[PDB]
């Protein structure tokens, strides 16, 4: 179009020590909300530390000014109660006068703290700063739900070990997973019974696409990408697990669960009592 | 086309220690070996287990049902002395009715135990309780041979430090690696005097083709990839290293040998006498 | 075309116990001095070893004979005080008569030594034997300014803990890095304000090209890549940081800064006074 659309987000600190990003005060989550838009699309943030400590938003991916790169060092932090509007922009794909092909926004990308603990966001990241963003290209295939895991140093969304998070669908659903990655480790994502490819949207354009079809990825300290996959497709349903597969980080627990239902709404063995 | 095939394969304690699966007992092998199928084909493979533990088979990028994953937790593992057949399938690429691109099951893969040691089979990993397997899609080029190479944890294939594996090849063979990682650490495989395209075969289609043409890849575990090369393409006959690149890794061991022959079989400075 | 070029090197020790190439003894740098050819060269490199310990030079990517593979295996290292002529060919891509295409040998590559400190040329290495080279492809977009950002161990180009480097240009500049890492760790290379393709070149070929946009990327020791950005595009003037986003490793010191200044010379809020 494009769109210049408006939001309100806010940093807190939770009662256990945790911090986290919401749309409003009183409902912080971790990881942060989505945020979505179209290229082209402005989107103009109007950002409330309620914290006591300095905070910020810093963005991968999209198009901001450097007064919103979200670090100290270019006055683009927030102080304790302050409030700033932060503006990313986004730019469609096109031929330059110099007749290369700029590549648009597209993508899954992701916003963090770059301010607490430290003047790179080690803190606020590890406390749970953290949330995805996708931006779409026109004409890109849409899910019937987005899911975001996010492996942060040893935990999946900062959740104790093998507590999930779990994810639920039904044989044939259109499954989006934004997958990102914070911290000091690396990991080798892994899902069970899915695949995808390795490109863009996860999706193969086509017979002339060769594009790596993979189950596993290695991903590194702010590393994003996404895929959709058809919940159950040619596997049928069932309790299968997604994990880091690196060997002792899935014993240490960074292991979850799509859960994929039968259309009586049952997993495989596992039925309700 | 597709087709329906049978096989038998076991898992089984080796003398040292080490575990292998084999398609006949007592022919177990470290790696163990190459399962190759076409797209479209389905593999129902009658396991058994001959150690005096539980152990099963998973394996990554097939299609395969909730049965047959391998895991404790969907009662898909195999009591000692038991038997159990896995099915699994493949598909060939094509348009679904959502006008996306199914993607097809062709690529470089492998299968690995999931119940030895832990519930995410860390001890039958690394005993060596992992193969590989590729599938192919109508029209693939097929190569004169293929070697597997694993890097496992500190090792190549589970040997010990400085002592290979070697291959050996003549200028000019089609010679196909499929190479897979597994355990804790990150590693860089490298080849010296030889390259390929990072996307699916390792080969690029055309001129089309953007993939990076690399010699030099970073993998963790569970990462599986394959290319194929021209033996002494551009370059003629030699002892040329293969290796991690991660300078402690190759300096404690990690290294092997591509013994590229002139027709007259002989390796440049390394003459028999 | 290709051409036929001819190149003098000398490895030396610097004064501080580090080591560097350069074109011109006393004139070494770390990184060294950046070789670039286009496909069909060769190129034909008088070595000299100013230093008393053997040294040699590898290359990554290039067409080599095993005599110029730069290892002791090989016999392919240089004496204290001699000199070697090391050949480094190119090739063009086209069809092999098995109808498989040749890749040509394009890209991002690099060369170090092999045999400082070990056979694998760890000392080498980690003192500063390393550098960039890249191989053009006929029609490929050249830039403004090439600059190498090397991520040596803990090091950005062997400089101590938040010294940089910096690099400047001007809002509009078609800038290219080049990106190499050594040693013993992975990182996660990240800028701030800019992204590129992640293929070959770093630009997409137009909107069939479903190569991921990113600007975080995982590397490991010897991988290069490298890509073309116009400065502030879409973005601005700005102290725009790169930094490894390992948090541990920005916080320790592998950040530096791209300076995009406004057409009047400055940087916003950093004027001269
Ligand atoms: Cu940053
Ligand atoms: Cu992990
Ligand atoms: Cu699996
Ligand atoms: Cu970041
Ligand atoms: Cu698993
Ligand atoms: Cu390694
Ligand atoms: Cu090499
Ligand atoms: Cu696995
Ligand atoms: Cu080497
Ligand atoms: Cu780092
Ligand atoms: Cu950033
Ligand atoms: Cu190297
Ligand atoms: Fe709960
Ligand atoms: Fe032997
Ligand atoms: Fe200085
Ligand atoms: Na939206
Ligand atoms: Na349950
Ligand atoms: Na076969
Ligand atoms: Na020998
Ligand atoms: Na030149
Ligand atoms: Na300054």
């Amino acid at each position: 179009g494009g769109e210049v659309r408006h939001l309100k987000m806010y940093a807190e600190k939770l009662a256990d020590g945790q911090m986290g990003y919401g749309f409003e005060k009183g409902k912080a989550s971790v990881p942060g909300p989505l945020i979505e838009v179209n290229e082209g699309d402005t989107l103009h943030i109007e950002f409330t530390n309620t914290m006591d400590v300095r905070a910020s938003l810093h963005v991968h991916g999209l198009d901001y000014e450097i007064s919103s790169d979200g670090t100290a060092m270019n006055k683009s932090d927030v102080e304790p109660g302050g409030t700033r509007t932060y503006t990313w922009r986004t730019h469609k794909p096109g031929r330059r006068d110099d007749g290369t092909w700029r590549p648009g926004s597209a993508g899954y990308w992701h916003y963090h703290d770059h301010v607490v603990g430290t003047e790179h966001g080690t803190g606020g990241i590890r406390n749970g700063l953290y949330g995805p963003v996708i931006v779409r290209r026109k004409g890109d295939v849409l899910p019937d739900a987005t899911h975001t895991i996010v492996f942060n140093d040893m935990t999946i969304n900062n959740r104790k070990p093998h507590t999930g998070p779990d994810f639920e669908a039904t044989v044939g659903d259109r499954v989006e997973i934004v997958m990102i990655t914070h911290g000091e480790y690396y990991h080798t994502f892994h899902m069970h019974g899915h695949r995808w490819a390795d490109n863009r949207t996860g999706i193969l354009t086509g017979p002339d696409d060769p594009s790596r079809v993979i189950d596993n990825k290695i991903t590194g300290p702010a590393d994003s990408f996404g895929f959709q996959i058809i919940a159950g497709e040619g596997v049928g349903a069932g309790a299968w697990m997604y994990h880091c597969h690196v060997q002792s980080h899935s014993d240490m627990g960074m292991v979850g669960l799509f859960l994929v239902k039968k259309p009586d709404g049952t997993i495989p063995g596992y039925e309700p009592h």
